[PDB]
């Protein structure tokens, strides 16, 4: 959907952006520094799981660019065990949001967190 | 969400951008240029109907900034009547894309297309 590379850099940016407030804005209720509303969460991991597919289609051939380290392309295995297992961990974070249970909402979501770092330090510049 | 009126600005600005990746994308579908493939559609719209609800959250009171115009704020109803309609030729453009129907795709995509240019032309610098 991009006419040239810098299209998919713009649009990957803006995609992690979002996904980054959409994971982040919940940090201080898994701290119990706000409060926690079931529905609300609910509501906002199913956007953060929308959000958090988005990205990886704009890391496509030739895309170079941003700060995207060139080990994305060349090791394009690699790089798609990150994203699946971060992926993953969406699923596992959807689980616990439509459980309603703040225990398991706080593991989840530290080991979404850890993900993303993980990807950050390999494939981030 | 945010912590300075500047991260709802980029907020915004990158929802406003993917949103608008997902909507013209499927300007060659719309046209005949690039065939018509209803499941792709349906999701690709599903994907747009989530980011279509996003941006207005981060219009809040005191995000001024970006090349959002002041009126948002001073004519808050009028800004919302605008959002609300977009809203809405987004569901009619959902219920199209889930009929499968490419006649109705097209009519459905443009009414929103008009809903984007309404909103541009009053309320963004
Ligand atoms: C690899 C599988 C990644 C995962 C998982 C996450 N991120 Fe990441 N992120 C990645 C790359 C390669 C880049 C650079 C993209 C570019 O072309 O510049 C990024 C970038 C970000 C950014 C900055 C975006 C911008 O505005 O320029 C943020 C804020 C960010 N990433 C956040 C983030 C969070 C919160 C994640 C988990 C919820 C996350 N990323 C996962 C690669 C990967
Ligand atoms: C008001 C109800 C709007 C509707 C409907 C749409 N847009 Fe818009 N858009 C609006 C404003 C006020 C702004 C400025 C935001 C800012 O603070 O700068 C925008 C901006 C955009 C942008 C640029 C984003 C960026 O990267 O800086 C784009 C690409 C854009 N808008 C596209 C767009 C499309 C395609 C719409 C319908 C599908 C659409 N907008 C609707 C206000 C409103």
């Amino acid at each position: 959907q991009f006419a040239k590379p810098e299209d998919a850099v713009k649009y990957r940016q803006s995609a992690l952006t979002l996904m980054a407030s959409h994971f982040g804005r919940m940090t201080p209720v898994v701290k119990g520094q706000a409060p926690y509303d079931a529905a609300q969460i609910k509501a906002n991991v199913e956007v953060l799981k929308t959000l958090s597919a988005l990205p990886w289609a704009a890391f496509g051939p030739g895309t170079e660019g941003g700060d995207a380290r060139p080990e994305i392309w060349s090791d394009a295995a690699s790089f798609k065990q990150k994203q699946q297992a971060f992926q993953d961990n969406i699923v596992k974070l959807s689980a616990a949001a439509d459980a309603g249970d703040l225990d398991k909402l706080r593991a989840a979501f530290g080991d979404v967190g850890a993900s993303c770092k993980a990807c950050h330090a390999a494939y981030r510049k």
